């Protein structure tokens, strides 16, 4: 019988050829949905912020019923953080597809065109929905947990380092062999509906003669939690160890996370995190560990359980 | 006839198995050289330091005749800063090798011992001379400018991960086939001898919603240098940037480089660094961009030199 | 209470006869009550049908009488021998296996290290219907995935298209991905009467190739030919047409890959359809030849061994 | 004054006859007077010995009226085919090729900007030297290590052992590295009077492999056979008593492995020096080919070709 209906919310600039003349631009998109599209915000990825979280969260959760899928169009730098926090605040099930382009729409070979049009094939596929929130970039699509941007410039930057892609598309089809296991979306108990602002989370980086004051500036303006991007399985340099220890001693959220770009930052394996009230991050690198200590924030300010949360989502 | 003279310079524990006893640990030493150690200082990796540095490149460049090659060992969380370090400011072109091991030496399937057999076959080969500081870990030689870790727990986390190895170990026979072409050791401009501490610089991290304040803290105590981590191809959070820019106007060194793992911030792509006063990173990651900038910062603090600088080294 | 855990080796040793194993890794005694019996002792480069058909059965015999099983395989043919197992393999329990990229006399040793996390995987409630899975590197991975993608490397064994299930620290294992594709007791194969398989060879596409390969399996009678293409499933056109005459003729042929990673896509660059070729999708040539051998018990209609070749 | 760049086709257009690129890509214009020229027109799967001498003879005759040259070739067999040049070429001039994984009249097409990027790499000066290279997806590769590691990813081309030789942004090359094997000018192979190549195939290596196709080579009078092994380059042993006898009657052997990346080593698994066998290095069984055949025209003494095998 009929196509599906989906919606394009655009946070940004064009990535193919104006968000409603996107079907004039990629003219095959009729073929596979009809299509509508939609401005929520127009900014640079790299400015991306809390109040547009909230806002893109708000309209899928209550347009969730007027159509049958979404896709988003995000700037490539900050596309891995929007993404895990829609997985975990969307409350909607059907697919939510966000996808980018990684060179000008003007360019030469630019490859929004045919992205965009695998996210709307994404969207309109049965198969897609129950999976959280999903990031297709270079014919694949991968999930927004695990999913990272591994070089500067390349086409193919985005993959899931960790645990892998959940399928591959390959002429409008896609062979699906994996789904992921930790809790996403309607699952979650985050609820951000009523919510206008979430806890302040900031990132210090380690490495060797690493300063402290960096931690010290968070601390003393109130931060409600600090990730540290560690060297190594999330191991702190002195000085930013001591400081992180009196802050939670004295009530700061702290995660342990890792600077290296794959694996996990473990559980009392390095440093005694039972001991002084950390938390490790797991697989979640230090601006993912921020999205879900943020939101950890909203339900407890008690260690303990902010590291079960750790191990669930 | 005779055995190649190594000496193993050691900062922190042992990797196999009193760095004096080395030869008693993996006794197939002895078969491949004349082996003399010499416990430097003993501290964690994570604890890395200016002081250190400095007094490790004295110490192979005063030592540099007395011995046909040089193994260090380091613990792997700062092992990729140190190499880079020494790789600009050794003098001596005689093999200089880091080693370090991924399991603790006690446990199952210690990794230490064949790593520092290896290492020691790398300091004794003659085709490893004039190639710069090297890394030897998991059968492979990388070279101290290009090498990473990418994994937080695995044996093979060490990696050049933007032009690869530069040979590779079997049974004691190195298949060199690479190189590095960027300027090191003796080839540099830089010299240590003299100098008994280094400009200060510090790394800030980029995220969506980030604060400007840890930079604002490192500029405020008067820092020389601030490295960002940025999101993308270099790009900044807006108050990260006006804060950064600011600081650039009145005399801080700012270099752009990526928290992205692989691939090379490039120069006014994303950001106008001629206008700013910026320097990009090109491929050295923003640990690795510090000690570029803390060196280049001891003879200029003239952006356009800084500049030129990380185009040749 | 500690799981009953039997290894089933079958060639030489991984750390140090196969009931030695808890001598040379005592730390086995506190997570398991570890039973061995040496099943064949073959190197694994000579790998063949008749272990595969008597290791499934030993397996789908002993499933009740243990909690799961390890079985010590060399690295050259594991992927082979562990896809053969994930289809043919009726317990439900964990089978997991297990090998070592060094020597068990050289320094830093891999075997032991992995064997000791193969039985934490086995003895580990979560293994179960995961389906054969393969412990190397601190890294669980599924037997339709996992390869070997270096010549000497410790990490060589990797899941090359949809990654690991799960990574092991001090012996905890965070699973986050089961595979989708059919496995175990969910698929329709049983080998429990057979003593023999179909014969399935494997021919390689490059420059200038000879089709004499080709011809010398098809004047033999094999049953199927699995293709090694280039690029996207390819062939060299002498080999292409040896191959379409036998698929006329009632040779099962499936197009793969030489390329090591993605799919080999049907109807995409060669018409299937026409030719009754079958596509593998992301099975390498060695691991398509498994289901091939497999798919060939139950039927010889390419339009059904496609078919086969989407589910599992 | 910009420099001349010829571009030789051996197939399709990657963007958009030969002569009608500068329409397709009008920003060549800004870099480099370009010349198109159709060598033969083929598809890549069906590369064969005659098109590679054709080329060869094709830069070595032309070197000394151009700047450079930019070579059009299908991706299946884009690595063969730059090896042999890497081999035979003569002229140290830049020589580059490129290809496309998408088709011209695909959506986000990748050959305009790869074309774009080889005749870019041909004009700098800095690419002389480094021997017969491949431009794609941003990157300069080197022929000798370069291979496809994707069936059908834009970004497929890697040189998996030891990396890149540099990368494009904006119309510059960051290049870092540069091949220390022999190629071009340096080696001894000169196929200026040749009309023919030795006849060299390949064989696989899997669980229960099949001699036959290793015998029809033999009986066929083939002057090499490459094994494509499992593991560190082991064989079956069937294929292993058929190659150990072929190479006691003066049949070249080559082990090299299936497995995509690392060295297949001598002497480690197999006795080499016994058997008179060849172990391949780093070299994948379809670049082990090219090497094979061309050590042939010099030499059939498997010490002498184990030493090309370790030089080149």
């Amino acid at each position: 019988h009929h196509l599906p209906n989906i919606t394009i919310l655009a946070t940004g600039g064009t990535i193919a050829g104006g968000v409603e003349n996107l079907v004039n631009a990629v003219p095959q998109l009729k073929d596979i949905a009809n299509v509508k599209g939609e401005q929520v915000v127009n900014i640079g990825s790299q400015d991306m912020n809390d109040n547009v979280w909230l806002t893109l969260a708000k309209k899928i959760n209550t347009d969730c019923d007027k159509t049958d899928g979404f896709v988003i169009t995000h700037g490539t730098t900050t596309m891995e953080e929007t993404a895990y926090f829609l997985d975990l605040t969307v409350k909607c099930d059907k697919p939510v597809v966000m996808v980018g382009a990684m060179r000008p729409s003007t360019s030469m070979s630019a490859d929004g065109p045919f992205n965009l049009y695998n996210a709307v094939v994404t969207a309109a596929d049965k198969a897609s929905a129950n999976r959280g929130v999903l990031v297709v970039m270079n014919d694949t699509v991968l999930d927004g947990r695990d999913v990272t941007t591994t070089n500067t410039t390349d086409v193919a930057t985005f993959k899931s380092v960790n645990y892998g892609p959940l399928g591959y598309i390959h002429n409008g089809k896609i062979d699906y062999q994996r789904t992921p296991a930790r809790k996403h979306t309607s699952d979650t108990p985050f609820d951000v509906s009523k919510l206008n602002e979430l806890p302040k989370v900031g990132i210090v980086y380690n490495y060797a003669n690493a300063s402290d004051l960096p931690a010290k500036a968070l601390v003393d303006a109130g931060y409600d939690g600090i990730v540290s991007a560690g060297v190594g399985n999330g191991n702190l340099y002195k000085s930013v160890f001591d400081t992180l220890a009196t802050a939670a001693k004295t009530g700061t959220a702290v995660v342990r996370s890792s600077r290296v770009p794959t694996g996990a930052t473990t559980q009392d394996a390095e440093v005694d995190d039972a001991k002084y009230g950390f938390v490790a991050s797991g697989t979640l690198n230090p601006q993912k560990a921020r999205v879900l200590l943020q939101l950890a924030l909203t339900q407890t300010k008690d260690p303990q359980q902010i590291q079960q949360i750790f191990n669930q989502y």
